[PDB]
């Protein structure tokens, strides 16, 4: 069990993880997110990205909704953006291309389609379908905006503007609208007071002005002059006003005072028809907004469950094989030679998501190769390469099941990771990462760091590669261990702006003389997302998770993952 203490940290790391996204998602960037921001080599952002970023993004701003980092319309509206960006770009029988410029939206030069990409973005637009529809009826006014606020707040750091200040407001299980309004205008107060960094105070403003901005747009009750509020009709709906904020509860309250308006405009004098009418007009726009809002989502979920429906995985697979290549090379007109040839794969996303949209056979999930290796007493899958990602990048969304054969792969995974990390004296989670070493433009490079025994096909090497995006991407397992390294990486300066660095290189080869370890100064944009959505995962019970599979395609095929370990196993040969 985590302490309140605990997690307000945890909190706090993903309030900084999504600030990457706030940060560098930019209508220049088309409002994708570019691969990666390079801080200590300042080469600054890079303007590629990948399907897999830009799904991980999308995901994530539901994610934020869920801390309280947006509110419901902002959300809509990243996502809409985002989407619109999505519809333009050049696809491939309705895939995404393994990489485009964020600006040019061109697919980038080794023009290929990777398996891997299109299947994970699947699952994370399905996981934002199902999820989008929920803020329809969770209110634009919720506790957990003040949270959000809380964890803004706790990193911003500017003067008067400290956590205590909150206190009050998060005592309550709900926000009532006038304590909010209140509470958001204090702090509003002391920020035209407190003279920090401008930059830092202007950011906490437009925080404080967005927050406003929804209330005073969808709670047009709090923008109801004293005249006004004197009209009997609003004398009888005051305390309903206060409890219905959502969408839904607002669009009906508000027709129910629409109409009352209409039947007691007829009894009232010539100054109480005035006051009645600029009523009537406010409410109105007020309706029309909501109705708006609930379309513009509806649209979203149908955009993307279009384009979900729109990607052929069938080009992908080698039906000879019964297996899925690795990725589609455009130039060559010809799929890959190699192939997912492995259950312990980021592939089982894809391979998953195919046999889920029925277009191939639900078979393919037990061709795909699965190894145990027994190592003490512990069993459990190999993978191609031991990166903690080829395990656990799928368990944002994909669910697990207890005793299944993932299950017992997900733990073995976390031990064998943590001992082989323990008996170097490194933090655990050795995964594919970026490394202190740089191309002739001085970028740091990224390679697949495993471990070599979870690594079927190794080099084993010194590469003492740890990069917290792995650790993390396990919280659910070994959440005490997790913590661990938290810490281990905050003393070893892993922490900064936007969360946890890339990575940490203690690689001897590679570290500077007269230091160990070199701080790969980056915050790679799909790895930010993992952690983020991750975190998001652990605090809001596995919440991404249980709405992907929301999907019916997908709850169609979830018995798969509820393979259970066999209890006996051959050994002869021929």
């Amino acid at each position: 069990t985590v302490s309140q203490e605990e997690m307000e940290e945890l909190r706090l790391v993903a309030r900084k993880t999504w600030r990457y996204f706030e940060d560098f998602v930019t209508e220049g960037q088309n409002y994708l997110p570019p691969d990666n921001f390079q801080e200590d080599p300042p080469n600054g952002v890079a303007e590629r990205t990948s399907p897999t970023n830009i799904g991980l993004y999308l995901v994530s701003v539901i994610g934020a909704r869920d801390l309280g980092y947006i509110t419901t319309t902002e959300m809509v509206e990243r996502i809409k953006k985002t989407l619109d960006t999505i519809e333009k770009m050049e696809k491939w029988n309705g895939h995404l291309y393994n990489w485009y410029n964020t600006k040019t939206l061109e697919p980038l030069r080794p023009y290929y389609v990777s398996t891997v990409d299109s299947g994970n973005l699947v699952g994370y637009l399905i996981t934002v379908k199902e999820a989008i529809g929920e803020f329809l009826n969770k209110p634009l006014i919720d506790i957990e905006l003040a949270k959000g606020l809380k964890d803004t707040i706790k990193m911003l750091n500017v003067k008067g503007i400290t956590e205590d200040i909150f206190t009050t407001i998060l005592s309550k299980t709900t926000l009532v609208p006038s304590e909010w309004e209140a509470f958001l205008n204090k702090i509003r107060e002391k920020l035209l007071s407190s003279q920090d960094d401008l930059e830092n105070i202007k950011r906490l403003k437009n925080i404080i002005i967005a927050l406003k901005g929804e209330m005073k747009e969808f709670l047009v009750w709090t923008e109801f002059d004293e005249s006004e509020k004197e009209q009997e009709i609003f004398k009888r709906y005051k305390e309903v006003f206060e409890e219905h904020s959502s969408p839904k509860e607002l669009e009906k309250v508000y027709k129910n005072y629409l109409l009352e308006i209409e039947e007691v405009f007829k009894k009232a004098t010539e100054e109480e028809k005035a006051l009645l009418k600029s009523q009537k007009d406010k409410v109105a726009q007020a309706l029309e907004k909501i109705k708006k809002l609930e379309a513009e989502i509806e649209n979203i979920k149908s955009t993307i469950e279009n384009l979900v429906e729109k990607t052929e995985f069938r080009h992908l697979y080698d039906e000879k094989r019964q297996l899925f290549s690795i990725g589609y090379n455009v130039e060559e007109e010809k799929l890959t030679k190699s192939y997912y040839d492995l259950l312990a794969s980021e592939a089982r996303q894809a391979s998953f998501i195919a046999i889920a949209k029925k277009e191939v056979d639900k078979k393919h999930w037990f061709k795909l190769g699965r190894m145990l290796a027994i190592e003490n007493r512990y069993k459990g899958l190999v993978s191609w390469s031991g990166t903690m990602f080829e395990y656990f990048m799928p368990l944002l969304v994909m669910r697990n099941y207890q005793n299944t054969l993932l299950d017992e792969t997900y733990a073995f995974a976390v031990r064998v990771q943590k001992n082989y990390a323990k008996e170097l004296g490194i933090p655990w989670g050795i995964s594919e990462s970026g490394f202190y070493a740089f191309d002739m433009n001085l970028n740091y490079q990224y390679k697949a760091f495993g471990v070599p025994s979870l690594g079927l096909k190794r080099g084993l090497s010194h590469d003492k590669v740890v990069a917290p995006y792995g650790s993390l991407l396990a919280i659910g397992v070994d959440v005490e261990g997790v913590l661990q390294n938290i810490r281990f990486f905050k003393k070893e300066g892993a922490e900064g702006k936007y969360g946890f660095y890339e990575a940490i290189d203690y690689t001897p080869e590679r570290v500077p003389f007269g230091k160990k370890s070199a701080i790969v100064k980056s915050f790679m944009a799909h790895h930010q997302g993992m952690v983020f959505v991750a975190l998001d995962n652990f605090i809001n019970n596995n919440v991404m998770q249980k709405r992907f599979h929301k999907d019916p395609r997908i709850k169609a095929a979830q018995i798969l993952l509820q393979e259970k370990m066999p209890m006996y196993l051959d050994i002869t040969r021929e």
